[PDB]
DNA sequence: ATCTGTACATGTACAGAT
DNA sequence: ATCTGTACATGTACAGAT
DNA sequence: ATCTGTACATGTACAGAT
DNA sequence: ATCTGTACATGTACAGAT
């Protein structure tokens, strides 16, 4: 049943040669620009993030995440009203109080110029989205493949006070791999008409989600050639595909997204630790008991940000009550009948 | 009762202050002294190692490991007859201890202990002397006086960053027990090299150095469980480090009593122990309440590594620390049976001074 | 004026002490 | 159970040098 | 500073074995 | 049906060279 579906989400070793290889040159010639120009985003260093990097892509290799990171010496962040994961912030000087948008906008510019110079590849940038921190490229391989060019700003002290009860990884990774991860540094995306809208920007934490992806056993030995397999990766892809179907038929879903889930399974792996609550043999049990979490989640309309107890990706703010009510009917319907939204294209 | 032992053998916080107070002075002025002028020496690192940073010490603070590191790039390894362990180095502040291109030793050390000794007259605040030079050992060792005892071995290394010597592939066999990814990421550290130091009289004598993975060992004794949480504050206590620590104390106290045991050290017993722990690697297998059968279970196969004559180096698999060369069988039948011994009759040497 | 090797500043795991 | 000293990893301030 | 070379983890693909 | 072993592909950390 599932193992068919986990055989059509798995990607082609041929597809993957094609899409990365295009992929790549183009990233390649963004970030030479960015510092062979003398751009104020000269050391700018490329950091491959999101699904494809973490080895949870499904169907298809069509979209690939990448972070321009700008490293900035003693930054200071004040705390937007309380919402914890957004920030006002502290070469740059015409972008002055640091300004999202302007250092964006700069960014985007540069990449547009470079990308009508390119002329072996058929590459264009997407028309902005508001509300998105990346400048979107869209290739045609002959196949369709979206590459996000997220800027970020990178600051090497302390993760911030909203975090302190974060990443609650301890009886699970452990307090050494926790200590570790919040030795790296944090990053500052600039995702944005009311208030501080084009001088907000959002903390990210895509590279200590990528390390989690791949270092994701309370066994250190967890799906290497030494150890037994898991089926955690698996029930991120089963729910990711079931998202991403019912996205597809239903307009009422706009405002979710995969990183709903991501977030949801961070919950789970937390709660349910040991690698033996993942057997790959009880992937049924173990895909049932992520559901019937997310639909807890939708009901009590509470799913916190992993890293950010306090913002709440489910808020009424962030997404009504009708829609999270819709989610979960047609969520349990498929639950209940045998996920035929499984068997279709 | 093997709880009681391990009680004595606690190390007490007063001591291990005033200790630690004493050894870190000595020592941050030796490793001063080693960056001023054109000292040979001048780049060279602190890299803290052995039982003391490992939280293995038993019965006192009076042991203390330090490692002095010289980065050295462009190293060519000669292999010393394939013995796995030894090397000649070949290729500079170095200059004054090159023979025709060859890193002699013996040169390094004895230039290295000449200035350890000029400071350590300078010191006037703690009773500190520097112990007549051992045949065998790398070691600058130091005797201090805080009314106790307490000696501080400062080893002279060489550092190499490159992939680690051939005779190591098969080495670390900790894939089913910390994994792929750490085996990976623990070869991709340096190498160091230090001096053999032996005058047996024979061919190479003063330019001969020895692989040392007392940095490998440390990380290894304090990561030591296949879950990440073991020993930790939201995991479980594990049995690993306090069964060291009680064959540790079988052989120190062997060792006080009876000079036949002169051939054996502690790193016999930390090399078994680490071949033990590969073999048995899940956390459950070192239950703190099986205390008792995991010490047993490692007394069994010391003694058979004993009786076959056999004791693997674990990062250098073709290295025997249990040779014919090394130790004579008298001293191993011996061991044999005091070992033996003990174990049948409640462990009495456990109960002495 | 600017730069930098050295030492202080900060945070926490480990394990001993209460 | 909680508290506390040491070790150790990383970030950064600055006297003395350039 | 930038670039290449090496080593090996994480994948996929498929035959032959269980 | 599943598992195991080998081949074949990409990503990624870091040393040593330029
Ligand atoms: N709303 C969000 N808040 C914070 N981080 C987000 C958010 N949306 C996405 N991200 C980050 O950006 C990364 C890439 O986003 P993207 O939408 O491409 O998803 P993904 O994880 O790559 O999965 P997929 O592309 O297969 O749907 C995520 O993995 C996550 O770290
Ligand atoms: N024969 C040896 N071969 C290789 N390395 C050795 C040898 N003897 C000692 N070492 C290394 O030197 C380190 C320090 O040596 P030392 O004799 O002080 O042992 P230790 O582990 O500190 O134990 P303790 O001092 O409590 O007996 C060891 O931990 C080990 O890495
Ligand atoms: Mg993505
Ligand atoms: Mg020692
Ligand atoms: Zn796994
Ligand atoms: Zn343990």
């Amino acid at each position: 049943k599932l193992k068919k579906v986990l055989d059509k989400l798995r990607l082609k070793r041929k597809d993957i040669s094609e899409a990365a290889e295009t992929v790549n040159k183009v990233v390649e010639r963004l970030l030479r620009r960015m510092q062979k120009r003398e751009s104020e985003f000269k050391g700018v260093e490329q950091l491959n993030t999101g699904s494809y990097y973490e080895h949870v892509k499904i169907s298809a290799p069509n979209q690939f995440n990448v972070m321009f990171k700008l490293e900035v010496p003693r930054i200071e962040l004040q705390e937007y009203y309380e919402t914890g994961a957004f920030y006002l912030v502290k070469p740059l000087s015409h972008f002055l109080v640091l300004s999202a948008t302007k250092m964006l906008s700069k960014f985007r510019k540069i990449i547009k110029e470079e990308v009508k110079e390119i002329k072996d590849i058929d590459v264009s940038v997407e028309k902005e989205k508001p509300g998105s921190p990346a400048v979107t490229l869209l290739i045609r391989n002959p196949e369709e493949i979206s590459v996000d060019i997220i800027l970020a700003l990178e600051s090497k002290g302390s993760w911030p006070i909203s975090t302190k009860e974060g990443l609650p990884i301890q009886g699970w990774l452990g307090t050494k791999v926790r200590t570790n991860l919040r030795r790296e540094p944090f990053y500052l995306v600039p995702k944005n008409g009311n208030s501080f809208q084009g001088e907000t920007w959002r903390l990210s934490f895509s590279h200590t989600e990528k390390y989690i992806l791949n270092n994701h056993g309370i066994e250190k030995t967890c799906c290497e050639s030494s150890g037994a397999k898991c089926c955690r990766k698996e029930c991120l892809k089963l729910m990711k595909y079931l998202l991403e179907q019912l996205k597809k038929e239903f307009q009422e879903l706009d405002a979710f997204c995969s990183y709903h889930v991501k977030t949801a399974i961070f919950h789970m792996w937390t709660q349910d630790p040991q690698d033996s609550q993942w057997d790959p043999r009880n992937l049924s049990s173990c895909f049932d008991k992520l559901l019937a979490f997310f639909l807890e989640c939708l009901r009590t309309e509470k799913l916190d940000h992993y890293f950010i107890p306090k913002f709440n990706l489910f808020s009424q703010e962030l997404i009504d009550r009708k829609s999270k009510e819709f989610l979960s009917k047609k969520i349990e319907y498929e639950r209940n009948n045998g996920f035929p939204i499984f068997d279709k294209l």
